[PDB]
C-alpha cells in the first residue's frame, strides 16, 4: 500500500522549433538543424587567397586598349575572377567592333600572371605621323586624344609609305597583342589621312593569315564621328613572330601583354565594394563560407558551392516530438533533464529519473550521423557561372538557361522531399526506440510485476535502489525475487 | 457462456487497384492515385491567353519577305510560340540564302507587337526599274514575280546610277528591316542587269558596317535559275536611321517592320489545328492542364510543363493492402462501411462494427499530404524546347541532346524509385497504426480480459455499450471492475 | 522438471562484408551486393559489332587529304566512332589551315558505308602541270611530295589558262569532297607558280556558292614554309554537280568520297589496343559489360553506359546484422544453417533448429526485388561523350563542363543517398520481421506457456514434435491443451 515502481519515459523541452514530414506539417520538435545556407557577406573577396579584378567604369575591352577616361588601377599581376558593372560608362571612345570580344573576356577571367610591355616604340616611327592620330571621341585634358596602348599613324608630308614591322616574342611567355583598322566614312577622309587611295593590313604569324580592307559606308555619328575602329587580337606562342604590313588606314600597337594561364573563370556583374576577406565561394550579392550542401542567395556564383535551391527553410528534426508519475503513454517529461529516452522508479528509498545512457547514445550517434550524411556526400566542384553570350548567341544563351533552369528544378526538388521523408524517418524511429525499451523491461520483469497500461510497471516484491539498476543495466534476476513475488500475487 | 468481446480490424473493399512497392510488386490495394499525366487535348492552344503563329505552307522566311505563293493569315500584331510543319513547301522562291537565320527565328519566336510598313515606297525610284525585277521562279497569277516586301532594280534606258537613300526610325518601337544582293551566274548576266560592270552594296547605321559584293560561280539550276539572292537584316533601334549605296544588284526594302520584343520561346514542329482552346503547356499533339507532377507524351513542350518521364504508370497507394468475428490477423472486414481501422464489438445489446474516427482521420491527413507534397514541391518554371540549330551547329544540337536525355535519365529514374520506396512506406504505416490500436486496447483491459489471439479480447465481465465506448474514448476504468473480474477469472 | 520450449531466432555466418546506412557506418552484415562498376577490360573494342577507327599518328585532316606520312589502315568501309591519339604527328604537312574542320569530324564519327572514288584523273591535266606540285614540307621516299587525294596545278610553258570542270555525282549516295586554295609569300611566288598576279577560285552547287581570293602576308616557316594551305568541303547530295573555276593557287580534288550517315558518335582520345571483342560500352581505359546502374572508371565513355559517379564503394545489404539456447534477443545462431528466421525447440523427442520457409521467403524475394528495382529501373540512352570544342569556343565548352560535372554531381549524391537511407530500410525490415514472428508464436499459446524473456516460451504441457510443427504452421489448437496446461500451472 502502495507497490514500488518503475516508468519508461522520454525528454521534452520549452523548445518551439517546428518541422515539416511527407506526413504533418508544423510539427514541434526538441531541437532542429537547417542545412540551407541564407547568409552572405555583401562584399566581394579573395578566391582560395587571389584577388578579383575590379573595372569601376572601364570594360576589359576599354582596359586593354587604353581609352584615356578608364582612370582605373593600373598595376596588378594575377587575378580569380573580374567585375564588371551592368552598362559600363567607358567602353570604345572612338566607335567600332572588337572581334572575337567574347572569347577574349572568358580568356582573360582569371590569369596567373600579367605584365604589359613595348613591343614597338611610338618613337620608332621616322617616315609617317604618330601624334596627330587623335579625336574628339576621346578627350583627356580637355584636349582631343586616342587608346594610349595603340597608336593612330598619319601621312607625313603627303606620304604613307609602306609600313613592314616584324616582332619577336624573346620572353618566357604568350603574348597578347592588339591593332585596329580605320573604316572611314568618304574617299576624302581616306587620302586626307592616309594619301594612298585603295590600303589594305596583312598580319601574319605561324598560326594567323590575316588580310583587311577599309570598308566604307554612309553611316550615325556616334560620340560625333561616323569613322568606325574595328579591332583584332591574337595570342603569340612564346618564340613566334608578329609581321605587319600596311599601306593606311593601321592602328598600330605599341603595348603587348605577356600572360601566364591557368584554367578559366567568368566575369561579374556587381556593385559591390571589395572587403579584404578571403572565401571559396562569391556570389554577386556577396561570399559564403559554405559548411551547408544548399543556399537561395544568387544563382551567378563562383568557386566552390553550395547547389542552388529555390527554398526559404530546409529544416532537419534531429531531436524528439515535444509535448504515480505516468510514462511515454500520457508524454514527455520536462524532468528528464539529461538523456533523450530512460526511466523513473519510486521505492521505498525515494524516486528519481534515470537517463538510459546506452540506448540515447545510439539514437544521437545515429541521427548526428543523419545530418552529417547528407552534408558531407555533397560533391563540391569548383564552378563559375556567367553570362558569356552576345545578342547574335541568344539561341546559345538559351540553351545555357535550360541546363541551369533544369538543374536548379532537380535540387529544390529532391532537397525539399529528403528532408520531408527524412524527418518522418526521424520521428518514427524516437516512438520505435521508446517502445523497444519498454518491453526490454516488460520482458525482464514478466510475472514479477504488472503493467499499469500508463507505461509503468508495478512490483510484486520490493526492488531497492539496487534491484532498480539490474532492470536499467538488464541484469535482473527473476528466480532470486519470483517465490516472494509469487505470495503478493495469490490473494 | 459466452462472454463479451471487442475485435480490432481495417477496413476491406471490391477494389482491384495494384502498385508496386520496393518490395512486392502487383499489391491489391484499397485506392491509390496516378501522378503520371498521359491525357492531351490533340489541338494547338493559346498561352497565358495568346495565340500563337501557324505558317501552314510558309516559312519565316518565306513569310518575311513575301514569297507569292504564301497565301497565308496576313494580319495579326503579337503571339506566343511560332508553328512550322516538317518541310514547309513555299520559302525561297527565287533560290539562295539568308544571313543569321536561326538567330531571327529565335527572335520572332514572340513578339508582343507586330506592325508592317513602308519605310521605301516602291513609286520613289525615279531613275531606275522597280517593276521589271520579276522571275519565273516566283510565279503568282500564273506570271512571273518577286518576293513582294522587298524590290529587284533594274538599270533604266542602260544606266544604274548610284542610289544613295537614309530611312529614319521615328516610330516608337524598333525596326526590323530586310534587303538582299543579286550574285548572277556570268558578266553578260551582270552588266545586262545593273550595266555597271564591278558594282557594290554598303549598308551603315550606328551598329551596322556592310559592304556586299556580288561572287559570281557556275552553279546549278533551282527551280530553273542558276542566279542566287543571299539577303540580310538588322534591328533599327527607334531614333537610329539606315543608309543605302549601290552600284547594282541591290534587292531593296519596300516594306519594314516594327517589333516589341518580350522574352523568347520557340518555333514548333506540329500539323495539328488551332482549338480556340487555352494552356499553359503546348505540346506538338495537344496541350495539358497539369495538376500532375509527371507526364510522358511528348519532349519538345513549351509552357510551364510537368516534367517528361519515359513510364507508363506512376501510381501511389493512398488505402491498404485490399484483402466470433475475427479481427486483422486474419485480414480487413468488408462490414467497415465506412472508417479505415475500427472495432467490432459483441455483447447483451448486440453487435455492432464502429470505425476509429481520431486514428482515421490522423492516416487520412498522413496520406493527403503526402500525395499532396509529392506534387506541390515540384518547381514548375516557364520553358520552350525547340530544335534551333541547322546542319554546320550538329556540335551543339548535339550538346542540346545530352542536356534533355540526361535530365530524362534523372527525373525518369528518380519517380519510379520515389513512387517504390514512398509505397513500401505506406502499407507500413496502415500496419503500424492497426498494431498501435491493439496495444492501446491490450494496455488498458490488462486481466479485465483475455486476447483470443485472433486480434480480439473476450471480457471477465459485463461490458455494456457504455463500457465499450470508454474502450474506443481510451477512457476505460479498470479498478471499476478488477473485483468483478478477479472472481470470473479465478475459477 | 523441466519444461518443453520453442525459440524464436535469425541466421549468422562468418562473413565480414560491411555496409553503412544513414545513421551507422561500418555495419557487419551477412551478405551484401555491390551495384558500382568497377572493372574495364583495357582494349578498344567493337560498339553493336561494328568496328572503330583508330588512327595511330594520323589524323582525320591528315587522313582525309592523304598526307604521305599517313602509312595507316587505308581500306575500311564503315565504323562506329573514331580514335586519335592525344597529339597525332602527322596532321597537315604543308601548314594551314581546314575550313569547318570540328563540325566535319562529328560529322565522321560515325559511317554506315565510305568508299574513297575519283572525279577528276590526274592525268586530265592537258595544259597544266600536275606533277610539279610538290613540297619538301611534305617528304615520301627521301624526295619532296604531296597530299596525294588532291593535286597542285602549276602553269605549263608560261601560262595558267582558266580552269573550268563540272562534275555530277552519278552515284548512289552524298559524296564529300575536298579542294584548297594555296597562299603564297610575295607577289614573285604568285606569278613564278600561276603566272597570272590576280587570282580567284569560285565553286558552285545547288547549296554552294564561293569564290576564294589568295591572302599575302609576310608568314612564319613551319615545316620551313611560309607558304599556307587552306582546304574546304561540302557534302554533294546525289544527282547534283559541282563547277569548279579558277585563274591560279588551285589545288584541285582528284579523289572524293561516297558517305552513307546514320545518326552521330565522337572521336576519343585513347592510347590502346584493339582487342577484337564486342562490347556496349567503350571507355578510353577499356570497355564494360554493364549489368551494373553505376560505375567510376572515366567520364568520357561511347555507348550505352552506367551513370558515371565519383565514389569507390555502393554497396546494398541484403543480409541480416550479423552477430536453453538462448532466442533472438541474445544474437544469431550460427546453427541456422538454411533458412534466415526460424525456431529452435527441444521437447522429449530432442531439440533441433527448424527454418521459418515461409517468412524466410518473403524476406529473400522482398530483397532480391530491392535490388532488382535499383537496377533495371535505370533509363539506359546511347549516348557518346568527347570533347568536340577548339580554343575558340571555350565559352562553349566551359557549358559542355558545367553540364557534365553538375550531372555528375546530382548522380554522386543521389546513388551515396540510396546506398545509406534503402541499407537501413533493409535492416529495419529484417528486425520488424524476426520480432513479429516472435508475437505470432506468442499470440497462438497464450498462458499454455510462459515468456522467458530471452525470446523462448516455456510450455505448461507436453509438446511433442507434431505440436511444435502446428506452432510453426500457426495451426496451434490451445483449447485442445486448456485442461492440461491449467493444472500444472495451478502449483
Ligand atoms: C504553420 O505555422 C505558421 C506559424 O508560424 C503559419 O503561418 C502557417 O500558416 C501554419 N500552418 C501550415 C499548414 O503551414
Ligand atoms: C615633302 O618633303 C619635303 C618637305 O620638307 C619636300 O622637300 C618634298 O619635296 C615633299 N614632297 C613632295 C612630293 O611634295
Ligand atoms: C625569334 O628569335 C629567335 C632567337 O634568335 C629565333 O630562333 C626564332 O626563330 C625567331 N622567330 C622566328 C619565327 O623565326
Ligand atoms: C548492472 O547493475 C548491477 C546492479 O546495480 C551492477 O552490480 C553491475 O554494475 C551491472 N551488472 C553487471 C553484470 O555488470
Ligand atoms: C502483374 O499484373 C499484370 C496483370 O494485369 C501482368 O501482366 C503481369 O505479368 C503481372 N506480374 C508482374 C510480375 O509484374
Ligand atoms: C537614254 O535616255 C533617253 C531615251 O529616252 C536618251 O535621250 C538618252 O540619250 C539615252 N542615253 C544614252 C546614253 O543612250
Ligand atoms: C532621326 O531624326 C531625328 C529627329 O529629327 C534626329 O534627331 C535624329 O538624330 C535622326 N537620326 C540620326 C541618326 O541622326
Ligand atoms: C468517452 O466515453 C465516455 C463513455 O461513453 C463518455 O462519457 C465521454 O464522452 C468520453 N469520456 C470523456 C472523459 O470525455
Ligand atoms: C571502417 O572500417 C575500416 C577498416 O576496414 C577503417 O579504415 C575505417 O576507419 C572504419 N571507420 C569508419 C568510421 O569509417
Ligand atoms: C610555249 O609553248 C611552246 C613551247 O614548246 C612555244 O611554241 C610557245 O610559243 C610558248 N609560248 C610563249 C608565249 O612563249
Ligand atoms: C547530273 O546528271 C543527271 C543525269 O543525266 C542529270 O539529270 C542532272 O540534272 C545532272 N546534274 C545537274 C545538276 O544537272
Ligand atoms: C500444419 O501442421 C500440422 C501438424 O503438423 C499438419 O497436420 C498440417 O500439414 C498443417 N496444418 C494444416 C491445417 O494444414
Amino acid at each position: 500500500d502502495p507497490g514500488d515502481q518503475i516508468c519508461i519515459g522520454y525528454h521534452a523541452n520549452n523548445s518551439t522549433e517546428q518541422v515539416d514530414t511527407i506526413m504533418e506539417k508544423n510539427v514541434t520538435v526538441t531541437h532542429a538543424q537547417d542545412i540551407l545556407e541564407k547568409k552572405h557577406n555583401g562584399k566581394l573577396c579573395d578566391l582560395d587567397g587571389v584577388k578579383p579584378l575590379i573595372l569601376r567604369d572601364c570594360s576589359v575591352a576599354g582596359w586593354l586598349l587604353g581609352n584615356p577616361m578608364c582612370d582605373e588601377f593600373i598595376n596588378v599581376p594575377e587575378w580569380s575572377y573580374i567585375v564588371e558593372k551592368a552598362n559600363p560608362v567607358n567602353d570604345l571612345c572612338y566607335p567600332g567592333d572588337f572581334n572575337d570580344y567574347e572569347e577574349l573576356k572568358h580568356l582573360l577571367s582569371r590569369i596567373n600572371h600579367f605584365e604589359k610591355i613595348q613591343i614597338i616604340p611610338k618613337s620608332s616611327w621616322s617616315s609617317h605621323e604618330a601624334s596627330l592620330g587623335v579625336s574628339s571621341a576621346c578627350p583627356y585634358q580637355g584636349k582631343s586624344s586616342f587608346f594610349r596602348n595603340v597608336v593612330w599613324l598619319i601621312k607625313k608630308n603627303s606620304t604613307y609609305p609602306t609600313i613592314k614591322r616584324s616582332y619577336n616574342n624573346t620572353n618566357q611567355e604568350d603574348l597578347l597583342v592588339l591593332w585596329g583598322i580605320h573604316h572611314p566614312n568618304d574617299a576624302a577622309e581616306q587620302t586626307k589621312l592616309y594619301q594612298n587611295p585603295t590600303t589594305y593590313i596583312s598580319v601574319g604569324t605561324s598560326t594567323l593569315n590575316q588580310r583587311l580592307v577599309p570598308r566604307i559606308a554612309t553611316r550615325s555619328k556616334v560620340n560625333g564621328q561616323s569613322g568606325r575602329m574595328e579591332f583584332f587580337w591574337t595570342i603569340l606562342k612564346p618564340n613566334d613572330a608578329i609581321n605587319f604590313e600596311s599601306n593606311g588606314n593601321f592602328i598600330a600597337p605599341e603595348y603587348a601583354y605577356k600572360i601566364v594561364k591557368k584554367g578559366d573563370s567568368t566575369i561579374m556583374k556587381s556593385e559591390l565594394e571589395y572587403g579584404n576577406c578571403n572565401t571559396k565561394c562569391q556570389t554577386p550579392m556577396g561570399a559564403i563560407n559554405s559548411s551547408m550542401p544548399f543556399h537561395n542567395i544568387h544563382p551567378l556564383t563562383i568557386g566552390e558551392c553550395p547547389k542552388y535551391v529555390k527554398s526559404n527553410r530546409l529544416v532537419l528534426a534531429t531531436g524528439l516530438r515535444n509535448s504515480a508519475i505516468a510514462g511515454f503513454i500520457e508524454g514527455g517529461w520536462q524532468g528528464m533533464v539529461d538523456g533523450w529516452y530512460g526511466y523513473h522508479h519510486s521505492n521505498e528509498q525515494g524516486s528519481g529519473y534515470a537517463a538510459d545512457k546506452e540506448s540515447t547514445q545510439k539514437a544521437i550517434d545515429g541521427v548526428t550521423n543523419k545530418v552529417n550524411s547528407i552534408i558531407d556526400k555533397m560533391n563540391t566542384q569548383f564552378e563559375a557561372v556567367g553570362r558569356e553570350f552576345n545578342n547574335l548567341e541568344r539561341r546559345i544563351e538559351n540553351l545555357n538557361k535550360k541546363m541551369e533552369d533544369g538543374f536548379l528544378d532537380v535540387w529544390t526538388y529532391n532537397a525539399e522531399l529528403l528532408v520531408l521523408m527524412e524527418n518522418e524517418r526521424t520521428l518514427d524511429f524516437h516512438d520505435s526506440n521508446v517502445k523497444n525499451l519498454y518491453d526490454k523491461v516488460r520482458l525482464q520483469l514478466r510475472d514479477n510485476a504488472k503493467e499499469l497500461g500508463n507505461g509503468c510497471f508495478e512490483f510484486y516484491h520490493k526492488c531497492d535502489n539496487e534491484c532498480m539498476e539490474s532492470v536499467r543495466n538488464g541484469t535482473y534476476d527473476y528466480p532470486q525475487y519470483s517465490e516472494e513475488a509469487r505470495l503478493k500475487r495469490e490473494e
